């Protein structure tokens, strides 16, 4: 079946709760297995410790940033960049997980969680999975972002894996 991972979430050294992700390896399993394989820390990097460096009210909560923790970095799985897999799926309400990207086929590790049904982003960002427990979780890293896209408080990884 399609792997569940899991994302454990600190605000300022305080837990916010765990978020869960189910990954859709039947619709785009390159992009499936490297976010996977990110949570796991297989390959000797991934997104422990790493933040949510934008988050947007209304919109989404963004991290990833593993190298730069700012929004410019980032690498996959395959190498520095990887293909636009497919655009199957659909921005078609809160909780959907999409990969973040600087234009067509620039994919790395920077992801972003949906808060709102963001159809605009359809055709140039890839989907590739949804929140199955924890939008409470995402509410309250939401409520600590801003128009800007900075956060009130420091939102980190704390811990993140794979469950099944
Ligand atoms: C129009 S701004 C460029 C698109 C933007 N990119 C970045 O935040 N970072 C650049 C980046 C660099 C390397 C990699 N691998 C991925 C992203 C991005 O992926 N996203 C995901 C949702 C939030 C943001 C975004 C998309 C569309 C419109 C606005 C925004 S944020 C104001």
């Amino acid at each position: 079946g399609n792997p569940l991972v899991y994302l454990d979430v600190d605000a300022n050294g305080k837990p916010l709760g765990r978020v869960v992700l189910e990954l859709k390896a039947d619709v785009v399993p390159k992009t499936a297995e490297n976010f996977r394989a990110l949570c796991t820390g297989e390959k000797g990097f991934g997104y422990k410790g790493s933040t949510f460096h934008r988050v947007i009210p209304s919109f989404m909560c963004q991290a990833g940033d593993f190298t730069n923790h700012n929004g410019t970095g980032g690498k996959s799985i395959y190498g520095s960049r990887f293909p636009d897999e497919n655009f199957t799926l659909k921005h078609v309400g809160p909780g959907v997980l999409s990969m973040a990207n600087a234009g067509p086929n620039t994919n790395g590790s920077q992801f972003f969680i949906c808060t709102i049904k963001t159809d605009w982003l359809d055709g140039k960002h890839v989907v590739f999975g949804h929140v199955i427990e924890g939008m409470d979780v995402v509410k309250k890293i939401e409520s600590f972002g801003s128009k800007s896209g900075r956060t009130s408080k420091k939102i980190v990884i704390t811990d993140c894996g794979q469950l099944s």
